[PDB]
């Protein structure tokens, strides 16, 4: 066990939002949370398989400028 569900997704400046988490994660299915912050989002789902798809999907390819971190984001809130 970890979060098992969450997507840290930080490469992005200021311009992320849950309409660009759209344009990326929509294809998975899921998108049960959407944290927005400064730079950073924090997607979540319900379940593990749309986190082990949205890996295989986007985690450690090159968006904006850098690699993403699409996982067990290690926040537990």
């Amino acid at each position: 066990e970890l979060s098992n569900t969450r997507l840290f997704v930080r490469p992005f400046p200021l311009d992320v939002q849950e309409s660009e988490l759209n344009e990326i994660f929509g294809p998975f299915g899921p998108m049960k949370e959407v944290k927005i912050l400064n730079g950073f989002a924090f997607v979540e789902f319900e379940e593990a398989e749309s986190a082990a798809k949205a890996i295989e999907e986007v985690h450690g390819k090159s968006f904006a400028n850098q690699p993403l971190e699409v996982v067990y984001s290690k926040l537990p809130a």
